[PDB]
């Protein structure tokens, strides 16, 4: 239910020399000047890549893009950070520019004023007491599948994912809508706006740094949270819907019992199609936002150096449908 790609040997070193000299040239991933080159640097990437890239993202099926092969030197690269915050580390440096490379080929990337301090290069890695939490950073509890940031009209289109390191191979989880189950009837309330979506934990101000806590675009993640508008989970057509939903931040409407049966029999078809997707050292994986909801299972994290870690980006296909949302900044997005 995905697209592959692997690289051969020489596409992969090419494709790491492009990075590292990206890394060379410019001071960061996420300032003004890489993130307005990136989308052309991108185009020196290896040919075939290219067009897998340009043809999977034509293609109307799959759940996500994944390319295979991307070398990653456990020594160069260091330790485990022990939290989001000291992640961004010189032996993580090159990938995290691999990332934006290929991510440019797709879409425009941007972030959050209320998630890891605005960063556009994330981390998902475990962190120490954090473990039964319904965040990222999580990791004996899994991880419910969900739309990234499915409260969110500006939700990314595709979510990115760079394996750094996984050595337990713990799965990524990934459903589409199970269409071959859904009645009419049912297919018809979830087209309805009739459910309420909350913005997940990783908006909260516990979960950025304590010099982030006074931002102004919390107030509009407490509205969201307080007062949630009545939204349709299915959108388009009938027959291909693009999906809209969280399972631990969704709700029905106030008093609305169709509504509410309809979302638990989602539910229910959601977990009996869930599927896992195993990201290896050095795998990316480029998520369908629309189509496809995502989790992580279940593992017990090690806090020995050594812990699976992504480096993780949200991408767009129109920067400018989020206009209203742009705080002070184009790529971090938020409201008051
Ligand atoms: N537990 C759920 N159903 N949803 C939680 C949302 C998870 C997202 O990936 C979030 N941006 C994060 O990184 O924590
Ligand atoms: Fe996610």
């Amino acid at each position: 239910p995905w697209s592959e790609f692997r690289l051969t040997p020489a596409e992969a070193a090419a494709a790491a020399a492009l990075a590292a000299r990206c890394a060379q040239r410019y001071d960061e991933t996420d300032g003004p000047e890489f993130l307005l080159d990136a989308p052309v640097i991108a185009h020196e990437l290896p040919r075939r890549l290219r067009t897998f890239m340009a043809r999977a993202r034509l293609d109307a099926w799959p759940h996500a893009l994944v390319v295979r092969g991307n070398p990653v030197d456990d020594a160069a690269l260091g330790s485990t950070p022990v939290h989001w915050r000291t992640a961004r580390t010189p032996g993580s440096r090159p990938l995290s520019f691999l990332l934006m490379l290929y991510a440019g080929l797709l879409g425009d990337v941007f972030g959050w004023a209320t998630q890891q301090d605005g960063r556009v290069v994330t981390d998902v890695l475990p962190i120490k007491g954090g473990e039964h939490t319904l965040v990222s950073s999580s990791s004996r509890q899994e991880l419910g599948w969900h739309t990234e940031d499915a409260f969110s009209p500006y939700r990314a289109d595709y979510v990115g994912l760079l394996s750094l390191r996984n050595p337990d191979g713990v799965a990524t989880t990934l459903a589409g809508v199970p269409l071959d189950d859904l009645d009419e009837r049912t297919l018809d309330v979830l087209f309805q706006e009739r459910f309420l979506i909350r913005p997940d934990d990783s908006h909260l101000q516990v979960n950025n740094s304590t010099a982030q806590q006074g931002r102004v675009e919390f107030e509009g993640i407490a509205q969201a949270a307080d007062r949630p508008e009545p939204v349709a989970i299915l959108t388009g057509h009938r027959a291909a819907p693009h999906l809209r939903v969280d399972g631990d931040f969704s709700a029905p409407a106030e008093g609305d019992e169709e509504a509410a049966a309809a979302l638990g029999t989602l539910r229910k078809l959601i977990d009996a199609s869930l599927y896992e997707l195993v990201l290896d050292q050095g795998d990316v994986a480029f998520i369908d936002n629309r189509r496809a909801v995502h989790g992580r299972r279940a593992f017990q994290p090690r806090y020995d150096g050594r812990d699976r870690w992504l480096k993780r980006i949200n991408i767009t296909r129109d920067l400018h449908r989020s206009r209203k949302a742009w705080a002070g900044d184009s790529r971090v997005l938020g409201q008051r």
